[PDB]
């Protein structure tokens, strides 16, 4: 079966997060140093409330400026409704 030979290795497709990722998904209770991308965007939700970096009025807006989140995001602040930074961080900080 070549779709099966295809998806071999592949099935849960597991990332390795760069360091500093690393540390922030560790602060936020995760272990160890390989995950799915579905923990990793667990943990990073769970850092945010645990840091309290929303905002308890518009708690759709993150201000992550001064945090480590907020270097690798390369931002003072984003909105979970317009998600485009974190996609571009993940994409740059998860390793296959
Ligand atoms: C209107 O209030 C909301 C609405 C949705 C989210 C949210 N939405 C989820 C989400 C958002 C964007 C993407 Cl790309 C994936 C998941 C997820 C999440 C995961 C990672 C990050 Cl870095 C930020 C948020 N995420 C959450 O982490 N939420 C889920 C809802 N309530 C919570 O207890 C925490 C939210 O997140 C806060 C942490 C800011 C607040």
């Amino acid at each position: 079966d070549l779709e099966n030979l295809y998806f071999q290795g592949s099935q849960i497709n597991q990332v390795r997060p760069k360091l500093p990722l690393l540390k922030i998904l560790h602060a936020a209770g995760a272990q160890g140093e390989m995950f799915t991308v579905k923990e990793v965007m667990h943990y990073l939700g769970q850092y945010i409330m645990v840091k309290q970096l929303y905002d308890q009025q518009e708690q759709h807006m993150v201000y992550c400026g001064g945090d480590l989140l907020g270097e690798l995001l390369g931002r003072q602040s984003f909105s979970v409704k317009d998600p485009s930074p974190l996609y571009d961080m993940l994409r740059k900080n998860l390793v296959t």
